[PDB]
């Protein structure tokens, strides 16, 4: 299902923020960790461990909830996490 995580071994918040040791980009680790994102080790490339989208090429202090919700709306972390009102509220600008 789309209920079941993709990437079971970074479900852990504690597994994901330890992929961002070597993280030098301007968009904070625990934001990204917490929004559901591992480092893929390959310049700003992220993974979510839930619905597997990947982002790249991060603008500084950007939201990494924002940018979760913008591309990946459907993930089932990202609704369980924010909700379907905030998910909605990003795509209306
Ligand atoms: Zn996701």
């Amino acid at each position: 299902s789309t209920n079941l995580p993709r990437n079971p071994s970074m479900a852990d918040y504690e597994a994901r923020i330890f992929t961002f040791g070597t993280w030098i980009y301007s968009v904070n680790k625990e934001q990204l960790a917490r929004a559901g994102f591992y480092a893929l080790g390959e310049g700003d490339k992220v993974k979510c461990f839930h619905c597997g989208g990947g982002l790249t090429d991060w603008k500084p202090s950007e939201d990494p909830w924002e940018q979760h919700a913008k591309w990946y709306p459907g993930c089932k972390y990202l609704l369980e996490q924010k909700g379907q009102e905030y998910i909605n509220n990003i795509h209306l600008t």
